[PDB]
């Protein structure tokens, strides 16, 4: 099956490399990017992100709910447009399908 866990790991490497300040909103704030795989808070976030992707593909994802929760962290359209770019790169590096349509569904509520 598609290695979404590896995709998500690459996504966060791309995201925090381009926008390091985004990392400050997480429980792994301050942790070196190359060491995130060994951080408990990151493991949990990465897993939830993978789950969300599998939910989006499976048809159960609550994009409105995810959008609302991100707004509740002061994360909105600008951030998700930036994330769309990083996720496209991560997917391409794994021969995985692009997830732009999934991000667009979240953007439709932001
Ligand atoms: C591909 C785009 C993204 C996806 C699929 C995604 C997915 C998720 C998911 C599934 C959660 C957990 C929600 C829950 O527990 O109900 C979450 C939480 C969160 N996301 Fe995102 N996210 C994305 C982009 C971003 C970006 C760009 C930021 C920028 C700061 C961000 C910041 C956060 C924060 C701060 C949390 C809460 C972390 C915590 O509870 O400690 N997300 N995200």
């Amino acid at each position: 099956m598609v290695n979404w866990a590896a995709v998500v790991d690459d996504f966060y490497q791309e995201l925090f490399k381009a926008h390091p300040e985004y990392q400050n909103k997480f429980g792994f704030k301050g942790v070196a990017l190359g060491s995130l795989k060994g951080n408990a808070a990151y493991k949990t976030q990465a897993g939830k992100t993978v789950d969300y992707i599998n939910a989006a593909i499976g048809g159960s994802a609550d994009a409105a709910g995810l959008a609302s929760r991100h707004k509740g962290r002061n994360v909105g359209s600008a951030e998700f447009h930036n994330a769309k770019a990083c996720l496209a790169k991560a997917c391409s590096a794994h021969g995985a399908p692009d997830l732009g349509w999934a991000i667009d569904d979240i953007l439709s509520h932001l």
